[PDB]
Order: C-alpha cells, then sequence, then structure tokens
C-alpha cells in the first residue's frame, strides 16, 4: 500500500450522474434506523464510504423528540459503504457533534469534536487508534468541514474554526501525518468568515469553497500548500452566488476578494471547484430556504466576478422538495481525478410539525464526460403516515 | 488477478437441480425485508449474488401501498450473496429503476437507469466508481436487461432499449472496458423488437434471447460479437414458444427469422441456450397468465421451427402459484461452464387484492449432468393474514 | 491452502468443556429469529459454523404456525459463524429438508435435500457452486446425516438412506471429490438400519455412529476406507445404549453385531466415539422422551457388550428440560484431533401447547484434556410470556 | 504474523481524550439489543473490540425481567468491534458469567466461566477452537477480570479468584501458550483480596490493578514476570483512593502493603496506572454509590501514601449520573504504548424502579499527550419512557 499523492489530472466535467441514493427516512417507517444530520462521503483507494453525525437514536424510538438540537453528548460519527442506511449494526467510529474524515492511502483519519460548547476536545483517530487531540482555541464552539479532509503523499489537511458565528473568528488549518499534528497553519488573505469547508486536491496542493456565516453570500475560497503550510485565501467570484440566503439572480452581485453583504448573515454548507477560468457549483434552488438543489456551470466565474452566464443545470431535487447541506469528494480514474458531491435531504422540525424529530437521507452524483438527462431524486416520505 | 474469457466448452446438462430460495414475503410477514422487483442473480469468479430494484421501502411500511408502479426516483439496485435476503443492512449499489450487472474477472461492473421516463440516464460503475453515463437517445424510457451482462477479456457487453413498448424501437449494443463505453452498435438482423436480455457468453461470443413485448411470441435472438462489435439477430426456432401470453401447445407456431403474430402484444422476460440444435427454455405453465414455471429441452429446437418434441420438463412453480421474470447467468466449473438461471415469484397487486403492496421472492436452479426428481417451490407466503 | 488428511492422533479426552450457546428463542421473544430444526456445527481450518434448518419463517411471524412439519419447500439450509443467532442476515446457503456439510480444507461441500417425499434431488454444492446431483433411489423420503461429512486428502463421504424409516431400507455411502460423487457404495455389514449418521475422522479412515429407526435401541457404526471405497458395519457394544427410547439402566442389553430388539422402534440422533476399548457417548436422560442430556464414558464399552460401567458422568441439560437431536463434530488441534458435540433444544409443539409453533437452541460442548465441573444449560425460554 | 512484545516505552500522557460511546440503552428503546453487564475493552493489532457478557435476551423483551442476577447459564460472552451496538447480529463467542479476552499477535483468547456457583468451569479458547479447561479450586465462584488480559512473546497471563467475597480466598495467575495452561502461579506478597485486575503490559512483565473487597477501599497492585512466573503485591499507595464505596477526599487514608479498612467491604472494578512516581487513576465521583466518574493524576501518588495533590481532574461523567465498572486496556502506536480506558453506564434495577431489566452502556477514552477540554458523557436514556 502506497500514500495517495493526487497526481493525475482533473477529468473532463460535462455534469453529473446520478450515483447512490439511501432512503433513509422511507426505511424508517418501516425499521431501526439511526436519526442523523450532517452526512457526507468519502472513499479509500477501493471504495466509498456515507459518514452522518447519529444522534445516540433511532426514528422510531422516544429519544427522537428534540433532536434539532445539534450538540448533545449522544452524537457521534457513523460510517458505513456508501449505500447502506444507517441501520443497528452501523459502526460508530468516534464521539462527534462536528467532524471530518479522510483516508491517505494506507488507513483512515478521522477528526471528531465533541464536549461543552465553550470548551471542547477534538480527536485524532488514525489506523484505528487515538492518536492526538487539541482543545479548543478561543473557547466558542470549535467545529470543522462536515465533509472529508484531503491528504497527500502522507500529509492530511483539515480546516477548523472557533469563534463568532456572526462576526471575526480563528480558523486555522492543521496538517496531520499518521493522526500526529505536525503542523498548524492560521486563515490568512481575503476571507473574512470561513465555515464548513469542502476540500479537494489540486496537485501540488488543496483547495477549499467554504460558507461565510456573517456577511458573505458568496464562498471563501481557501488554498492550502502541503509542503510548505502557506494559507492564501479569497471569495468565488462568480455573479451567481453559492450560499442560501441570498439575493435573486438578477439583484445579487459577488467580489473575488471580499464578501458581498447581501443577505450575508447564516448560510450553508455548499462547494464548488475550478476548470479553467469556469467554475462548477451547486446551490439549493430558493433563494432564503433550505429548498431544491441545482448545479450549473458558470462561464468565466471563476476569475470574472461579473459573470453571470450558466450552462448546463440539472436539477438534482425540485423546489418544492428539500434539500440541505452538500459537499465534494474526489475520486480516483485510471488517468483523471473525478469529482462527485451528495446533497443532505433534511425532514422534520422546525420547518415541518407533523413529527417531533429532525433527520436527514441523501442522494450523491459523480462527474461525467459522458451524457445524461433530467429528474429529481428528493427524500420521499410521506410525515402525515409517519410514527403515530 | 485474470480476465474472465470463458473459454470452456459449456457443461453436459441433462436438466436442473436446487440451488437457491430466499422465502422473502414470508419472512416480511415478521421482520424488516425490502419491497422489490426485476431480480437476477450473477457470480464473481468466487461467489453468486442476488440482485433486484428496491421501492425505496420495507413491506411492513406504509410507503409500500402502490408499489405497482415500476419507475420512482426512490428505486435502487439491491445487491447480497446469494441466499441473504434484502435485509435492512442490504446494499444499494447505484440509483435504478433499469440495470445490469456482470464481474470481469477483476470487479464488478454496473449499468443504472434512472431520471425521467423522456430523458433518462444510464450510470456505468465499474469498480466501486461511476466511469461513464448515456442519455436517452429516443427519449421514451430507456432500458435495459433486468439481468446479468457478460465480459470477455476484458470487454463486458450490455443492450440497451429505447422507444416503443408497442412498436419499432432503437436498440443498441454497448462495449465497456472498465466501465468506460469504447464503442456502440445498433441493432441489425431480423429481430423486430427486443427487451430484457437474458445473455450469455458462448466463447468467443455473446448470446442473448430476449422478449419481444410487440409482435412475438416467440423469443428473439442476439448474437455479439465481442471482437469486431457486429451484431446479427433473430428468433428461437422451436414451436414450443417460450413468451407470456402467447398461444396453447397445439394452437401455437414459430419463425426463426420473424415474430410469429401469435398473441405477440406484451410479454415477460425469459431465457433460453442452445445445445448442438436442441434447446433448452423456461416459460410460465399458464398461456395467459403469469402462473406457474417449468422447464424443458426441445429435440432440434434450436434449428427446426416445426419442433414441438419436448422431453425432460420439470415443474418448478406449480400452475396454482404465481411466476413472473426469469433469466440466466453462467457459472464457471473445472472443465466447463455451468448455466443455471432464477425465477421471480411476484406475490400482491394488482393481480391480489388481499395487500396494497407488490413485491416478490425468488428461486434458482443450476443445470446438472446428474439426475434428479421432482418438486414445486413457491413463494409459499399466505397474503389473508400478511401485516394488517 | 491444501487438504485436510486429519492424519494426527485423537486428543486425550477426560470430558467436556463449554464451547457454546445461542439462546436463539429467548431472543425470538424480542427480535426476529429464524424458526429451525435439526442444527449442527463444523468448522473450517480456522473457525466454526452453526448450520439449520429453517422453515422459511421467523418466530413471531403467522408462518409460525405448524412449523412441527418436517418437509415443507420453504425449508433452506442456514448457515451463520458460530454463536450468531439465526437472524435476519443469515445465508440460506441451499435449499434443503435434510443436509450435511464439510470443508475439505480448500472449500465447502454441502449436500442439500428437497423435493416431493417420493422423488427427491440432492443437490450438491462445492466453492459456492452445483456440481453434481443425485435422485432418490428407492422413492422413498431420501435423506442424510443432519450433521457434518468428513473429506480426506479431498475426498470427502456421506451416508444417505432411502426407504422405510420401520423395516430393511437402502442405505448409500458417497464419495465426493470437488463437489462430484466419484464413487457410490452400498451398505455392507451387520447393522440392520441406518440414520443420521454422525461422523468422524479416524485416520486413515471414517467412522460414523448412527440411528436405528426399525429393531435397536442401541446404534450402529459404520467404518468407510476412503481409499477402497469398502464398509463394514456392526453395532454399539456398550450396555448402556445411547438411542431413545430405550429400556432403562437395568433392564437394557445389546449386541456388537444385532439390534438389541429392545424398544428399538423410533429414535433420535446421537453420537459416540471409541476411545481404545472404552466409548464416549451422549443421551437422552429420560429414557421414553427427548429431556434432559448426558454424557459419560463406559468401561470396555466399545468391545464388549456386557459392560455397564459408567464413569465421568456430566449433566448437559437436566431432566426437566427439553433436548433433541445432537451428533459430532471433529477439531483439528496443534498436535491431535480433538472430538465435539452439539445439543438441539427443542421448544414447542406438539410436546408443549402454550405455542403454535416448534423450534430450537443450541448448546455445544467440546473435548478437553484438563478439569472441569458440573452446571445444566437449558433453552430457557418462557413459553407462558411468548407471542400468540 | 508475529507476537506482541509490547517492548515500547509507555506514552506521554497530560489526560485522556473522547474515542468511543454506543448509546446502547437510548438504541434499545426502538431496537432490538442486547441486555449487558460487565463489559470491557480489547484490541487486535489492528482495532479494537467491545466485549460484554449478555444475559441472554434483549432488552424489549419478557425474559429481560430479573436481570439484575449476575449468573445463569444464559450468559454469554458478546464480542463487536468496538461502536458497532449489541444488535441480534453479534457473536456470542462463548458461555460464560464470568469472562477476559486478550489478543497474542496471532489470534485471539477467550476465557470464560460458567456453570454451578459450587463447581464453576473455566474454558480457554484459543483461534476459534477450545484448548484447555480447569475446574473451581475453592467452590466458591470462580471468577476472572472482566477486563483483556495481557499477553508477551507468546505468553499470555489471566487473574483468577475463587473462594468468600468478604474473606481470605485463593487467587492464582495462569501462564498460557495458544490456549495451553503451562503453568499456574498463586499469588504471593502483602494483597489480601483481589477480585477482576485490571491489568496492562509494562516491559518486561504485566501490572494488574485491582479491585479488593474485604477489608480495603484503596486497590490491590499485582506484579507478574513472564519469564520465572513470580508474583509480587501490594496497595495504590496514593491518599486518594479508588475503590467504592469509600470515605471522603477529607478523612481518607491509605497504605503501600496493606489495606486500609475504610468502608473496605464490598467494592467496584476500576483501574490505575503509573507515570513515574505519579499515578493515573479513575473512579466513581460519588464515595459510596456507583454515580459519576473522574480521572485525574495524583502527584507522588504511586510512591507516597500520604499524597492527597491531585491534578489534571476530567469530569466523564457528571455525579447524578449513573456509572459502574471501569478498566484498562492498552494500544500500541508507532514508538510507545498508550493507555485507555472504558466506563461502564449501568442503568434499571435494583436503583432505578421505573422498569424490570438492568443493563449498561459504555462510553471510552484514551490517553492523548496533546490538549483537551471539559464535558460530560452519560448513558442518556430516559427510563420513565422506556419499554414498560
Ligand atoms: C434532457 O437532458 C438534458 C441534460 O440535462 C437537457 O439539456 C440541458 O438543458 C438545460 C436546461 O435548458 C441546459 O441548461 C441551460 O443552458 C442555458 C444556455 O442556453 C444556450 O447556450 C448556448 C448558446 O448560447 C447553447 O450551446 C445551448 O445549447 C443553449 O441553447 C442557460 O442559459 C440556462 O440557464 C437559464 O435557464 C434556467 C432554466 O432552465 C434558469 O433557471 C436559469 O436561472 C437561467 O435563466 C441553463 O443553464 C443544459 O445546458 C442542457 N444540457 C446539455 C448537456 O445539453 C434537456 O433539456 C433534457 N430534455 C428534456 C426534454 O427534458
Ligand atoms: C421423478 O423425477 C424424474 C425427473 O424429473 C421424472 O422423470 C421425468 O418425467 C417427465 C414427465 O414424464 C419426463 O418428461 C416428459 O418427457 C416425455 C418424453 O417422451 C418419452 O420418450 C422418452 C425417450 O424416448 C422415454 O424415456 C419416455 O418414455 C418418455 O415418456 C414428453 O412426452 C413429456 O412431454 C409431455 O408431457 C407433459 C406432461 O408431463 C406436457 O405438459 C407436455 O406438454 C407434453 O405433452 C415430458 O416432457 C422427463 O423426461 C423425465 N426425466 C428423466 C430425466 O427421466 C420421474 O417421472 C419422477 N417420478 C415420479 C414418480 O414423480
Ligand atoms: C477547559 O478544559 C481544561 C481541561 O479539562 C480545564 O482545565 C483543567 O481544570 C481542572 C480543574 O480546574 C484542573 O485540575 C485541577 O488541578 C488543581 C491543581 O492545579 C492548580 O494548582 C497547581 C499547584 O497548586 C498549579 O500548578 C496549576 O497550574 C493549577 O493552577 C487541583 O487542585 C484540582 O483538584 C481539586 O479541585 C477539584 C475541582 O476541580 C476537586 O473536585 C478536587 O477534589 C480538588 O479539590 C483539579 O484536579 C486541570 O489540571 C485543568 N487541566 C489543564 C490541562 O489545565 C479548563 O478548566 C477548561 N476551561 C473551562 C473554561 O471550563
Ligand atoms: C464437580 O464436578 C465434577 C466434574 O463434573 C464432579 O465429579 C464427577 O462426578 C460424577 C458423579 O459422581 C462422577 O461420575 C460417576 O462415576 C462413577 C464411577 O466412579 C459412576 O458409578 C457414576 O454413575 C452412576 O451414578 C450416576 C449418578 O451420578 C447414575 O446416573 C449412573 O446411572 C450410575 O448409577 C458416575 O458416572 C464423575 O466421574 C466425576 N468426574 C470426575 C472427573 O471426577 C464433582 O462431583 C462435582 N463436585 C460437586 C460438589 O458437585
Ligand atoms: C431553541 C431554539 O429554537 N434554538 C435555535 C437554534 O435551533 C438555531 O440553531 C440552528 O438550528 C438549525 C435548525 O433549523 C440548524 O440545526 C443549525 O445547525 C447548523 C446548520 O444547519 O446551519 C448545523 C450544524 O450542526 C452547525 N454546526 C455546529 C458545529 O453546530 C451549524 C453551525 O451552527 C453554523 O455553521 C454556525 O456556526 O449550523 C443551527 O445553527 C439558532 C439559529 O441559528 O437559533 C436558536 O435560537
Ligand atoms: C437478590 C439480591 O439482593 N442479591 C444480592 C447480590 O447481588 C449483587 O448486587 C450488586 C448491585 O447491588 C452487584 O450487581 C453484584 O454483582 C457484582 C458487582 O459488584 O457489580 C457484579 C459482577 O458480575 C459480580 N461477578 C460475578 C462473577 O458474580 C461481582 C461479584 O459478585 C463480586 O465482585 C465478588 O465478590 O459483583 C451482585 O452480586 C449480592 O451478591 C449480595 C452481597 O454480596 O447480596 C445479595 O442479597
Ligand atoms: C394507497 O394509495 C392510493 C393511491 O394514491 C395515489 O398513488 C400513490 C402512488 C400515492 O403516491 C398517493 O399519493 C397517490 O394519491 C390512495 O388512494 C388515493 O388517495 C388520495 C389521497 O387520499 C385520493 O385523493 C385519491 O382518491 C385516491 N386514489 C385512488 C386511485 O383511489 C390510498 O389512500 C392509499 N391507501 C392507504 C391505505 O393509504
Ligand atoms: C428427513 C426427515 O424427515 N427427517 C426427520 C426424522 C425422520 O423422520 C426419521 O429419521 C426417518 O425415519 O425424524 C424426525 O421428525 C419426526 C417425524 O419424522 C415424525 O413423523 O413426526 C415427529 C413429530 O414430532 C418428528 O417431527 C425426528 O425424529 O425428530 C425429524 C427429522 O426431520
Ligand atoms: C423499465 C420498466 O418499466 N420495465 C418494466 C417492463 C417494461 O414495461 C416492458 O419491458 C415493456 O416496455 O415491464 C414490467 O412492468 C413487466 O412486464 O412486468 C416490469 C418492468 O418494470
Ligand atoms: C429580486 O427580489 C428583490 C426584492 O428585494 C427585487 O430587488 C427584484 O425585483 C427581484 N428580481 C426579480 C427578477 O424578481
Ligand atoms: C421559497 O420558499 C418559501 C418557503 O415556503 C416559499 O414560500 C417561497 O415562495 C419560495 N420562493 C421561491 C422564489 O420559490
Ligand atoms: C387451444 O386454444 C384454442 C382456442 O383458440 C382451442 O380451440 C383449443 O381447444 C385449445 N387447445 C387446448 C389443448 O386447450
Ligand atoms: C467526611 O465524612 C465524615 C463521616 O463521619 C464526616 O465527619 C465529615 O464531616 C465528612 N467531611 C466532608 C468534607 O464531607
Ligand atoms: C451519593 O449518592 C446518594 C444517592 O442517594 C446521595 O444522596 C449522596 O448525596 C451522594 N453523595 C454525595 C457526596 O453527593
Ligand atoms: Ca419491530
Ligand atoms: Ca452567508
Ligand atoms: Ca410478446
Ligand atoms: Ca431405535
Ligand atoms: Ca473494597
Amino acid at each position: 500500500a502506497e500514500y495517495r499523492n493526487w497526481s493525475k489530472p482533473q477529468c473532463d466535467i460535462t455534469g453529473f450522474a446520478p450515483f447512490s441514493k439511501d432512503n433513509s427516512i422511507r426505511l424508517s417507517a418501516g425499521g431501526d434506523i439511526w436519526v442523523t444530520r450532517e452526512p457526507y462521503v468519502s472513499c479509500d483507494p477501493d471504495k466509498c464510504y456515507q459518514f452522518a453525525l447519529g444522534q445516540g437514536t433511532t426514528l422510531n424510538n422516544v429519544h427522537s423528540n428534540n433532536t434539532v438540537r445539534g450538540r448533545t453528548p449522544y452524537r457521534t460519527l457513523l460510517m458505513n459503504e456508501l449505500g447502506v442506511p444507517f441501520h443497528l449494526g452501523t459502526k460508530q467510529v468516534c464521539i462527534a457533534w462536528s467532524s471530518s474524515s479522510c483516508h491517505d492511502g494506507k488507513a483512515w483519519l478521522h477528526v471528531c469534536i465533541t464536549g461543552d460548547d465553550k470548551n471542547a476536545t477534538a480527536s485524532f483517530i488514525y489506523n484505528g487508534r487515538l492518536v492526538d487531540s487539541v482543545v479548543s482555541w478561543s473557547k466558542e464552539i470549535l467545529r470543522t468541514q462536515e465533509s472529508e479532509c484531503v491528504c497527500i503523499n502522507g500529509t492530511c489537511t483539515v480546516v477548523m474554526t472557533d469563534g463568532s458565528a456572526s462576526g471575526k473568528a480563528d480558523t486555522k488549518i492543521l496538517f496531520i501525518e499518521e493522526g500526529k499534528i505536525v503542523h498548524t497553519s492560521t486563515l490568512s488573505g481575503s476571507a473574512q468568515h470561513v465555515e464548513e469547508c469542502s476540500c479537494y486536491p489540486r496537485y501540488p496542493g488543496v483547495r477549499c469553497v467554504c460558507r461565510d456565516n456573517w456577511k458573505g453570500s458568496n464562498r471563501p475560497i481557501v488554498d492550502i500548500n502541503i509542503k510548505d503550510h502557506s494559507i492564501v485565501s479569497s471569495y468565488v467570484c462568480s455573479g451567481l452566488v453559492g450560499d442560501t440566503p441570498r439575493k435573486n439572480d438578477s439583484s445579487s452581485s459577488s467580489h473575488c476578494l471580499d464578501p458581498n453583504n447581501e443577505e450575508g448573515g447564516h448560510g450553508v454548507k455548499g462547494w464548488a471547484f475550478d476548470d479553467g477560468n469556469d467554475v462548477w457549483m451547486g446551490r439549493t434552488i430558493n433563494e432564503t430556504s433550505r429548498l431544491g438543489y441545482e448545479t450549473f456551470k458558470v462561464i468565466e466565474g471563476w476569475s470574472n466576478p461579473k459573470s453571470k452566464l450558466q450552462i448546463n443545470r440539472q436539477v438534482i431535487v425540485d423546489r418544492g422538495n428539500r434539500s440541505g447541506y452538500s459537499g465534494i469528494f474526489s475520486v480516483e480514474g485510471k488517468s483523471c481525478i473525478n469529482r462527485c458531491f451528495y446533497v443532505e435531504l433534511i425532514r422534520g422540525r422546525k420547518e415541518e410539525t407533523e413529527v417531533l424529530w429532525t433527520s436527514n437521507s441523501i442522494v450523491v452524483f459523480c462527474g461525467t464526460s459522458g451524457t445524461y438527462g433530467t429528474g429529481s431524486w428528493p427524500d420521499g416520505a410521506d410525515l402525515n403516515l409517519m410514527p403515530i
């Protein structure tokens, strides 16, 4: 077994093809399925896994009341092969209400944060054993990616944040080798608020498209040099913006250096990646709610902050149906590196009051250089008929 | 690890012996089993797997209401080792209301079709990753085999159809190397309507026996040259015919080149294979309805369209009991290649009104050169008593 | 991987130590567990498996009514690692209402019998594929061991009976190499009625202790020479006899060549093995019904029919609890071959009328050269409190 | 594969970081989960496993009534990968109402005790087969560690006690090679009563920290030489004592050689380990009953019986939440050996009257040389809402 270095060019991409769907909420009306949220996907050299943060409870269960709450001591990072729903034989790989995982070519790394809001601990679990940990540095909800980290030649990188949800905060980027934190760089550059980065290998470095919860409905970019540990940052230029909330298609604008100040407060986890000067991105369909999900290529959208010219739109989830978090993962092909993404499909409280719980299922697509059609793949559970 | 070539002679066959049975509906009356249809069987070099299209629901579940509908966003391809029923830890391997799978000797190929009726997408998954996709070419329900594809020297072959269920349609044969469509040939020869092919290796080529939903109750044959990508097609000569519906034994007839025009409308997925100039085949016992299942050898049935001489009949499922789709799969022995088949046992709507759902179980038999007796191995569930 | 020769002396045995218990009926009052009967145990070179004939239903399931019936089309052979109860993820390895299994050191052999009473088929499955099959020869309930077969240098042997349950019958010993029946020898010697053999390796051959359902409450012995395929047979000499029913300890007698003719009608699967000229054996404690279970050594019991001298008694299940079938299996140690045994703990109809079903659990013990104590390990379910 | 030697120094430890949590009871309110007690953790060279003593029943089950009882014939040792909850697919590796397990680098050893109180049997299973067994020597509840044993260069060691719970008893240390008891040493030195040892490797030997149920609220220590089989014993010097019950922080005292005589009767399994002259130790937070759990380091606590100087306190479970047993295991890093511990969270009878069963879940922490914060990780089940 060798270390991955992702030392191949990015595949041609013309759009995305369907890859996986777990139907978790529909199955939970007739079986024992975990309540989850904040799911993500990552793969070893042979095959993909789905992760999510459980709630220490199944759906048809009295302990699913009040599961809208994000941080409890019962929350654990769940791990199955992709397309195995989170049944009772699912492995909890650590204690976590915020997490990140990745495989370096030899073994798995997980970064798992739990404990008090004002004094959380991050544990670093590698090849099936604890190897390091850090405390919260700013004592305000230490939190990480909720998607995969990236590893090159044995060095893995992970973005972490501690501090305000609506003001300046303290973002750091960790470099980790066989579970050991070997370096800590601090966030530098134009990015003013950074959370829940979706990162990908872009040899010889790593790149991340994050969420700005403060003043931006445009999305922060973070660039990580894995050899000298240097960091630069900025925003996704595209006139069509990735966050939710945001302004509409006509009213919106963006900027390659600063946040845009356009209904910037709050946000959602999302993704984007470069293809020459064009940008591939996904976002919720609805501008102010987590309803629907779409992807498109914005022509000249990676370098020109005026560009509003999209092409190759696909509806993933129609605008009448719930979506949520989304993020990227990368898959090594024969000659190239592919990009794929997953979409969290949130159901229940507080937006849906027919049930006392909050949970999600997932749908997953992958880059293709071939051709594709249209459809819509929502959660599809009927909450009027769920547990009593 | 080497590619499969299937370059051994077909094994001597005197009939078929019991191999496997899943008892799925019976178990679902007291456990969490998937609602499914369109099952099949395929084996890696070491062992067999059972596949089926799920409905995104378990049976004892509110969402099983109306599972008679065949194409929904929630349909996924299920995959287990043969004999493990589709319980809640079953892996969904891709999004699909139509699919086909094969192992090339090194890894699994899956072909999965989902999306809108008039603009569906076929995904090609090899060795656990998306490698290609193709759009619907005629915008009328792109669909494929619902049984195993066939690989020789690392080239896998799949038959896909797009277009009318009751008229000329566009059928294509794809050639896939490590998930990648390297060539597309179009249907040629005298077969007029081709659907749901049961294919098998017949060195140095591949051979398929299909369903004609239009004018034929004899079954079409497609022959695939794997090296120069040429196609030829025709029909199974045999005067005892394989489709359902069809005419009775005294009234039926056939033709080696054209559809017989006898009760041709509609059909069922089925199988056949040659033995010198004889044919081994299976079919439902009833002519008009999907009731019972039987196999036999028709003497000179592969070359003589007037032969009605069967020997070695076995009853697999008795005629008072429901059957369904069936198809072929090939298993390599020490000196020779064997032939086996599965039979879908459909239960529930719309034919049975005791329940609101539609699902199946399966029974599987394999070629033998030994001896055997008689029995009947139906589904055996009691719908009068099932959940509610 | 190499074939097993079992070419090692038998380990020293002073008695038996507890090895495994699955609590299957106790667990089924609060979970989805298979209904079974006729369990057994066999091990590959690394680990042990539990097998049983399923009834195609779980316990808390309407289909469990009338599971007292021994032969239906829904019965399949279940296979789990020893100590994993038969839950929903359990593999049905073949269709069977009678079976035998063994590993030759390279792969598993399964001998599976299903079909009509008067025309049954025995399937032979080796390394995940059907290699052979044979018809019922006397057209009267073709039946086999219901415990492990034995393989030496790649030739496996198995005992099958077709014919009357209370008269002369046709018993055969088959020689199987990689699933292929290579030779068939017919029963010879003085054994008069032979059923359900518990066989074990005794280099350079195989020995079996079987059930006489006709005239003997002593048990038959069969010696198999694996090289010339010759067969000899007699009975277990011991004055304390192993079948149930039987006469009490003061009234009973035996014969080394003939059935004792003492309450010889009916029987139960049991086991014995030779230690020098003494015999280890188990049996039900109650002489007329399947209640309690016990093991002991009979001094000179293998070579003298007048000996009633037992030493080293162990109670496995106390005389107030239900027992059932029992059989042997052999485990290869560093320097020697150990002998172990399992016991079927039958619950339900007809003997108990508080429930409608009939199932079992199991308890397993192994040979030891060390020391041990006392106890009783019954089924332990409260039928008073089980599902209506 | 080579034998583990543990021939590396103990890692730097600044405290403990969160590792695993199973949420067992919370999940049992809406799924099929085993009732358990006396759990522990042990790892093979790749990964960790969780173990427990099942009550031969699930929680939502009539047979869960009165599971407060500690010894029945239905209790078995359960084994899953760490963080996979005890669902119905869980392996019962042996019959045991007391046990210990360990991996010698090549295969697993399990030591399992079952049978009559006055004549129990201990079985020794290695590489999936029974290799030896020994009887109760003093005919009074033969019992062992309830935590991992320790193996060096292929010699494994385990502590067993037989005799009174409130008087002198007979404690022995067994040396086991590939399952074979090769030597038996009797307890020697100044420790007066010894139960449930938490043992760890300390090259070239093994150290244990145990429970004195007779006259000490300070914990016994046992040192074990693996080459000459010698044994020395004493107590944990620390003026802050680890047993429950015990006297308060201000009133307590200890001694390096003899039991302190302070609320000595009864006890709780627990752990400690040495760091130079310091001791790392955990204990329940309440002095009298099993509530809360804490860890700290005592300065000079290992070698000075007067020190009451603690530092580096962590609450693991808060004072208002039930705790229970706890123990140590050890994990091999690149350069050093880490120490981890688990905590049993008991719920139900007799302390909690709302339900009829008695069961538990677990939380698990590992030594870290990095930094960490605060929190509390209780069981989290609401018993008033549990299956009544
Ligand atoms: C079968 O499936 C395929 C694949 O999904 C569909 O083809 C896609 O259709 C979509 C939607 O129309 C296309 O995305 C759109 O591209 C527009 C560009 O227009 C032209 O651009 C150049 C020339 O300027 C040409 O090359 C090109 O052919 C177009 O003529 C964008 O302007 C669109 O954005 C706007 O429309 C959407 C609504 O659709 C709004 O919501 C946006 O806000 C915005 O106003 C859009 O991005 C996509 O590129 C096509 N893909 C491919 C690969 O060809 C078929 O439509 C589908 N068929 C059926 C019958 O369903
Ligand atoms: C135990 O199990 C075995 C194996 O299944 C059974 O043997 C088979 O029995 C079937 C049914 O009779 C046989 O199939 C039939 O073959 C006929 C062939 O004609 C004769 O010619 C041969 C060769 O010359 C002779 O050996 C023999 O006399 C044959 O009879 C066909 O004519 C039959 O087709 C017609 O009958 C069926 C109804 O049975 C109709 O539905 C058809 O439409 C058609 O009119 C039929 O195909 C089979 O070949 C036998 N197999 C073998 C391997 O021997 C035993 O019968 C069974 N015993 C019991 C008691 O159950
Ligand atoms: C974020 O997370 C960290 C890590 O968990 C917390 O820091 C730990 O806090 C505990 C408790 O405050 C510390 O442990 C305590 O150590 C005391 C001695 O340390 C002080 O004094 C010595 C010598 O005099 C100095 O060298 C040293 O620097 C300290 O100033 C003990 O006295 C304590 O025991 C006593 O208090 C406890 C209650 O805490 C009682 O229950 C005992 O019975 C006893 O009376 C205690 O053991 C621990 O060392 C700290 N860890 C680290 C790594 O610093 C932070 O508190 C937390 N932040 C927030 C905001 O909550
Ligand atoms: C603790 O456990 C040990 C080991 O199990 C146990 O020792 C065993 O006790 C039995 C019962 O006495 C011994 O077996 C007997 O052997 C004598 C010959 O010496 C036989 O005559 C006995 O058979 C007669 O009695 C039986 C009733 O027990 C009748 O059922 C039978 O029909 C005969 O009439 C019997 O086989 C056995 O040899 C020892 N085993 C060893 C290894 O020593 C010990 O007794 C237990 N201690 C306690 C306090 O329970
Ligand atoms: C009692 C009450 O009503 N309190 C609300 C509280 O619910 C609410 O918090 C937000 O609630 C929504 C549910 O609609 C989500 O749960 C938010 O969580 C997420 C998000 O989806 O955006 C999920 C994620 O788990 C969070 N990460 C962590 C580590 O907690 C992120 C995270 O908070 C953001 O990235 C900012 O740091 O948010 C959750 O925030 C708030 C409104 O925000 O209001 C209270 O009054
Ligand atoms: C019905 C009744 O009242 N029984 C009493 C006995 O029960 C004891 O109850 C306590 C809790 O209150 C514990 O469960 C005792 O079990 C443990 C323990 O301390 O947790 C549980 C372990 O499984 C057990 N190990 C074995 C092998 O049995 C262990 C041992 O008993 C001791 O370590 C041996 O010294 O303790 C449970 O026994 C109680 O035994 C008795 C007082 O001793 O009082 C009874 O009335
Ligand atoms: C089972 O379903 C029927 C049919 O419902 C439709 O088809 C399904 C695929 C599902 O997705 C439904 O939403 C569709 O409406 C139900 O009968 C219909 O119910 C609706 C709403 O109550 C009503 O307006 C229509 O009249 C009904 N349609 C027909 C053809 O009868 C029915 O309620 C379901 N059965 C149960 C027990 O829930
Ligand atoms: C293959 C088969 O049916 N095996 C039976 C076995 C045989 O009947 C016997 O060895 C043949 O002589 O015996 C057992 O089953 C019994 C039935 O045969 C009997 O008719 O009814 C009994 C009702 O309690 C009982 O079920 C047996 O002795 O337990 C079982 C086995 O499946
Ligand atoms: C993709 C798809 O819908 N396939 C369906 C086919 C096609 O309709 C026919 O081959 C005609 O096109 O027919 C069925 O309902 C059937 O006969 O049982 C089931 C199956 O789901
Ligand atoms: C978008 O919404 C805002 C409302 O504040 C408004 O400026 C603008 O008219 C809207 N644009 C369109 C196209 O409706
Ligand atoms: C977005 O979602 C809200 C929530 O129901 C809806 O009312 C609103 O009209 C939607 N807006 C658009 C433009 O679809
Ligand atoms: C076959 O069907 C025709 C009706 O079209 C009928 O005349 C004939 O009797 C049928 N044959 C049999 C054997 O039922
Ligand atoms: C400790 O316990 C004793 C019990 O007699 C008591 O006198 C003392 O006050 C207690 N001290 C504290 C600090 O609780
Ligand atoms: C220990 O537990 C009991 C439970 O009733 C409680 O009353 C007592 O106060 C606790 N001890 C301390 C020091 O709080
Ligand atoms: Ca249930
Ligand atoms: Ca924002
Ligand atoms: Ca037709
Ligand atoms: Ca008899
Ligand atoms: Ca004590």
